[PDB]
């Protein structure tokens, strides 16, 4: 969420919130510098070759090889300047979501979503999952291990393939059991898509069709919404598709779009889910809670040094809203649930962003995107807080002139 202080790639490392880490990986790497740019959340100014032991490298494949809808240059993201950047970028799009209700919100629901504590074998003890850590370097080039619930990332070899991705675990399915994992999101706030748009009122488009660009702030809360999901441990499986069927015939034909996806941009793309397959979910994601406040109820112990079985007890209390009767016994009402579902799952929603943010957008999550376009969010006199490449008091505070790349050109590079 909002920083509150100043955070230039330069700035030494003093091993608080600004330093250099290790994640939990499969091969050992380099430590990178990171910043820790609000409680619970980093941001790693590098591209991402580290997560993922197969995406070690920025080399793309085969010019035949790859997709009509992706964007390589390995030179991306290598320089300390573009690195400086990318994290002032990162940081103004927070504050931008921040701004809004519905931003601020969200991304307290995010601080507030630690991964809970189920690593240990006995049942009766609670124990962090080191996979929900990273290793902070102290000056002895020893290692602090330090709980963290969203990591900001560069891209990997694709530069626009955003994603929100997280460690699993040997038997637990903690996206999806409740419990959560600390989410890392591949994203940059350098470039960003266009999409086709008419505006036109009248009914003589014999012209064609508006070309505009996607607000990143937008793009980036799209992520966070799916960080929201997977930090409480409430992802719809990935599986589970949607083949479109305003008008379809038998066994497919088209293009797929996943449940979480849907849910995720909202509008009427999510009401297509059924009311019946919803509360389907809603249960079942209603009696993990209860497992959850089952599992801390009958903890008796805990594991680390700092905190205590009590004060831990306390911070899952509040993270999913649980009761607490006298005898201090935790147990998860059906009301409060309700509306802590609703929250992540209705109004965090990307058309619910577009709407805060009166910024033009894509009607539907089904509306590909066109091409995708440099630019750059840092300087005042190109995006701000408040409204984005749309500056009030100018001509781009007019019909969205501000995202239309023809209008605002000078803002919009095309790349492909
Ligand atoms: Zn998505």
């Amino acid at each position: 969420p909002f920083v509150n202080k100043q955070f230039n790639y330069k700035d030494p490392v003093n091993g608080v919130d600004i330093a250099y880490i290790k994640i939990p990986n499969a091969g050992q790497m380099q430590p990178v510098k990171a910043f820790k740019i609000h409680n619970k959340i980093w941001v790693i100014p590098e591209r991402d070759t580290f997560t993922n032991p197969e995406e070690g490298d920025l080399n793309p494949p085969p010019e035949a090889k790859q997709v009509p809808v992706s964007y390589y240059d390995s030179t991306y993201l290598s320089t300390d300047n573009e690195k400086d950047n990318y994290l002032k970028g990162v940081t103004k799009l927070f504050e931008r979501i921040y701004s809004t209700d519905l931003g601020r919100m969200l991304l307290t629901s995010i601080v507030r979503g630690i991964p809970f504590w189920g690593g240990s074998t006995i049942d009766t003890e609670l124990k962090v999952i080191d996979t929900n850590c990273i290793n902070v370097i102290q000056p002895d080039g020893s290692y602090r291990s330090e709980e963290l619930n969203l990591v900001i990332i560069g891209p990997s070899a694709d530069i626009i393939q955003f994603e929100c991705k997280s460690f699993g675990h040997e038997v637990l399915n903690l996206t999806r059991n409740g419990y959560g994992s600390t989410q890392y999101i591949r994203f940059s706030p350098d470039f960003t898509f266009g999409f086709e748009e008419s505006l036109e009122v009248d009914t003589n488009p014999l012209l064609g069709a508006g070309k505009f660009a996607t607000d990143p702030a937008v793009t980036l809360a799209h992520e966070l919404i799916h960080a929201g999901h997977r930090l409480y441990g409430i992802a719809i499986n990935p599986n589970r598709v949607f083949k479109v069927n305003t008008n379809a015939y038998y066994e497919m034909s088209g293009l797929e779009v996943s449940f979480e996806e849907l849910r995720t941009f909202g509008g009427h793309d999510a009401k297509f889910i059924d009311s019946l397959q919803e509360n389907e979910f809603r249960l079942y994601y209603y009696n993990k809670f209860k497992d959850i406040a089952s599992t801390l109820n009958k903890a008796k112990s805990i594991v680390g040094t700092t905190a205590s079985l009590q004060y831990m007890k306390n911070v899952f209390k509040e993270k999913y809203l649980l009761s607490e009767d006298t005898s201090g016994k935790f147990s998860v009402d059906k009301l409060k649930f309700d509306k802590l579902y609703k929250m992540l799952t209705e109004i965090y929603t990307e058309d619910n962003f577009v709407k805060f943010f009166k910024v033009l957008n894509r009607k539907t999550y089904l509306n590909f995107d066109k091409a995708v376009f440099k630019i750059n969010i840092v300087p005042k006199v190109n995006y701000t807080i408040y409204d984005g490449f749309n500056l009030r008091n100018t001509n781009l505070a007019a019909n969205f002139n501000g995202q239309n790349t023809e209008i605002n050109n000078m803002n919009f590079t095309k790349l492909k």
